[PDB]
């Protein structure tokens, strides 16, 4: 199972969603500002995108 998407740093949310859904059709994609604190529970189906002021992916997306 692919768990990380280093190739998406710098890319838009639209691009990131297209790629993650190709790779991971069940993905629940969540978009948060960089630095947002999340709760600890694990979801194998979730991929969070931490984005910058311009809605570009700012750090490597991972499952969880």
């Amino acid at each position: 199972m692919k768990t990380e998407w280093p190739e998406l740093v710098g890319k838009s949310v639209e691009e990131a969603k297209k790629v993650i859904l190709q790779d991971k059709p069940e993905a629940q994609i969540i978009v948060l500002p960089v630095g947002t604190i999340v709760t600890m529970e694990y979801r194998i189906d979730r991929v969070r995108l931490f984005v910058d002021k311009l809605d570009n992916v700012a750090q490597v997306p991972r499952v969880g």
